[PDB]
């Protein structure tokens, strides 16, 4: 079970994974991915 929380530190719209994952890991999540429509960096971690 993992929960999604928008990244607090990623700048701008999310198009490619690497900078979003990096931001999320910097924030102590375990991954980050881009959403399709609002194009947000969403971090995930177990919850």
């Amino acid at each position: 079970r993992e929960c999604k929380t928008e990244s607090n530190t990623f700048p701008g719209i999310c198009i490619t994974k690497p900078p979003c994952r990096k931001a999320c890991i910097s924030e102590k999540f375990t991954d980050g991915h881009c959403s399709k429509i609002l194009r947000r960096c969403l971090c995930t971690k177990p919850c």
